[PDB]
């Protein structure tokens, strides 16, 4: 019942074809996937075999085509018998197609492929005994978006979802994105809800665990175990129950968290039954846990209901950001939800302003070919433009109460399936017959296919106003007060006593933006007011300078750089050797290079090999390499 230009862009058949896979997934049904693996720290390889139970769907070739990337494929059997196969030469950026002749007799058949990972594997990071805080080797995966094919041969598309079983042999503890079949050096798991390959998660190392709720356990290195338990144990069950009330019962069983090694490059990864989390989430006060509301919301938007291709990634991340903000809003109130959206708005702006090819990459729905790296399309746009389209819909349809019935209908309809934007729109229209005119007033063309910032909503700015006022006040007084004594008369620790970490982050951000009002048009620099910038750090030492929150600490370093306080460059350099999260590492190196390149390249050369392959790659070229 949707509008014409949408009708016009929609394919004749949904879900829309995924151009990022070399597999012939439309030709088969994947009924079950079993992983039988062995982890070798000695060789830094995972080897073994994957077994698929498949069903031919109906001049057939007839061939199986699977995705691989830098795998060593060793043998292939169908129904117990050796099957002819050939790997095609690599084509970037999608990899090496594996081609299998299936002379199998029946429509239903079993496919077994023996393989091992290689040194060029893009799915894993390996750490040796000397690299981990705790003294033993460690490995973990990160498969999103198309790295699963570098871990095992598969139909590597989010259109394909399958139950899994897994046996993993390792000389150290293993966690997996499934429920453990309980107790050895052989870890068995089951994932009884069908999942896409990109959600598979594995880690192995010196892991211990501790309960953080009635259905939640945290896993991490022993030295950090109790800190992690304290950080999560007061809040995780509350988050789950909050999400369940907004949507419906959580059906995955356990909700566990793996707090990864310091080289971990993302904030989190929503592997089912084992969220992967950055240790920089641990602040010792519980400031950063919304990253957990985020991964938790994925249980519904992403895991249960999945985007069919990377062109429609907004369905995953936009919904998740929307749901995440509903959780925090339900717990903390609307001003908190709106504050989070306000920070997200400025993240969106920066992302689009910093963009290479904004005309292409800032549209909500993407158009990747088979020549486009799906990475190249990941930005803040699917998150925040996605969120803003949903927030707009919430509003015009009558508010949370009117929208929540749709949310439940949507996640129920597509549970365990994959979909495209067009199917999302059909569902929206089928659900609101009485509201057809309101939905037809939505400029679907601008929201879905046009580049740039969408129309700006009217967020409640209550929790940011105090922050903006102070940053403005600091910008002004920097040009008026001279001696530190002067500053202490105007400012004191009292003025940020009520600032949470998000507010501190926004404050320090606004300062490098030199205020949130054009009183001083010129982007003058803090470098020329050392007494003020030094007084800042002094007066606010308790809450900013002494903070154990990596988010605030990072901003503190950045303010220090924007103010070119040279005596602090050393602490930035060394701190950067302590974290691996891209969000801090990449910008950190950009910051340090703009004030001391001889130190930035010296620092990188020192820590380069401690970072995740991805983070090392991007920092390498950030530093002109
Ligand atoms: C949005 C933030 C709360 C956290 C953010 N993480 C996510 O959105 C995760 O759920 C994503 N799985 C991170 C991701 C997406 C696409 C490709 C690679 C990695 C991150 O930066 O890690
Ligand atoms: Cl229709
Ligand atoms: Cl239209
Ligand atoms: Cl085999
Ligand atoms: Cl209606
Ligand atoms: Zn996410």
């Amino acid at each position: 019942m949707l509008p014409l230009s949408i009708e016009q862009r929609r394919p004749s058949r949904s879900p829309e074809y995924d151009q990022s896979t070399l597999s012939n997934y439309k030709d088969f049904a994947v009924l079950h996937t079993d992983l039988n693996l062995s982890v070798s720290f000695e060789k830094s390889a995972i080897s073994g075999s994957v077994t698929f139970q498949l069903k031919k769907l109906h001049n057939k070739s007839d061939e199986l085509h699977l995705d691989t990337s830098y795998l060593d494929v060793q043998e292939v059997h169908i129904d117990g018998s050796k099957a002819d196969f050939q790997i095609e030469q690599r084509k970037e950026p999608l990899g090496s197609r594996l081609v299998i002749n299936n002379a199998s007799c029946n429509d239903n058949f079993t496919l077994n492929i023996q393989f091992r990972t290689t040194d060029k594997c893009t799915a894993l990071q390996w750490l040796n005994s000397k690299q981990t805080k705790g003294g033993k080797p460690y490995v973990f995966s990160q498969l999103e978006a198309i790295h699963a094919r570098s871990l095992f041969p598969c139909f590597d598309t989010p259109s394909v979802k399958s139950t899994f079983t897994a046996s993993i042999e390792s000389p150290l503890p293993v966690v997996f994105s499934g429920i453990r079949i309980e107790d050895t050096n052989i870890y068995r798991f089951e994932q009884k809800v069908p999942i896409p390959a990109y959600l598979i998660g594995i880690a192995s190392g010196d892991l211990s665990s501790a309960p953080i709720g009635p259905r939640s356990t945290v896993y991490t290195e022993p030295f950090r175990l109790k800190d992690c338990q304290w950080e999560f144990e007061n809040d995780v069950e509350k988050f789950i129950q909050t999400a369940e009330k907004i949507i419906f019962e959580y059906e995955w069983g356990t909700y566990d968290i793996l707090v990864n090694v310091d080289s971990y490059p993302y904030g989190g990864m929503e592997s089912p039954n084992m969220t992967f989390a950055t240790p920089t989430l641990l602040a010792h006060d519980r400031s950063n846990i919304d990253v957990i509301a985020h991964e938790l919301a994925h249980s519904w938007s992403g895991n249960l209901v999945t985007n069919c291709s990377w062109n429609h990634f907004w369905l995953n991340e936009g919904w998740t950001v929307y749901l995440e903000r509903r959780i925090i809003g339900a717990i903390h109130g609307e001003p908190t939800r709106h504050f989070s959206a306000l920070i997200g708005w400025s993240d969106l702006q920066n992302s689009i302003d910093s963009m290479k090819d904004p005309e292409r990459f800032s549209t909500l729905v993407q158009n990747l070919n088979d020549n486009t790296d799906p990475d190249d399309a990941f930005s803040t746009v699917p998150y925040e433009k996605g969120f803003n389209l949903l927030f707009h819909l919430e509003t015009i349809l009558g508010g949370k109460a009117e929208f929540d019935p749709f949310i439940r209908h949507y996640f129920k309809k597509f549970a365990k399936k994959s979909l495209d934007t067009f199917q999302f729109l059909d569902t929206l229209y089928e659900f609101y017959p009485e509201k057809k005119e309101i939905l037809d007033s939505v400029d679907w063309e601008t929201w879905l296919y046009k580049p740039g910032m969408p129309p700006r909503p009217h967020f409640i700015t209550a929790l940011a106003d105090n922050v903006y006022q102070l940053a403005d006040k600091w910008v002004e007084m920097a040009q008026h007060l001279k001696t530190t004594e002067d500053f202490r008369s105007e400012f004191n620790a009292i003025d940020i006593k009520d600032f949470n970490s998000n507010q501190l982050v926004l404050f320090l951000e606004t300062l490098t933006q030199n205020g949130h009002s054009n009183k001083k048009p010129k982007d003058f620099d803090w470098a020329k007011f050392p007494v003020a910038s030094r007084a800042l750090l002094d007066i606010y030492q308790d809450n900013i300078v002494k903070s154990q929150n990596a988010e605030v600490v990072f901003k503190m370093f950045k303010f220090q750089i924007f103010a070119k306080l040279q005596e602090e460059y050393k602490h930035l350099a060394d701190w950067l050797g302590t974290v691996g999260r891209m969000k801090f590492v990449r910008p950190g190196y950009r910051l340090l290079n703009s004030v001391d390149r001889r130190l930035a390249l010296a620092t990188f050369d020192k820590f380069k090999d401690t970072y995740h392959p991805i983070c090392k790659a991007l920092v390498k070229q950030d530093l002109k390499l």
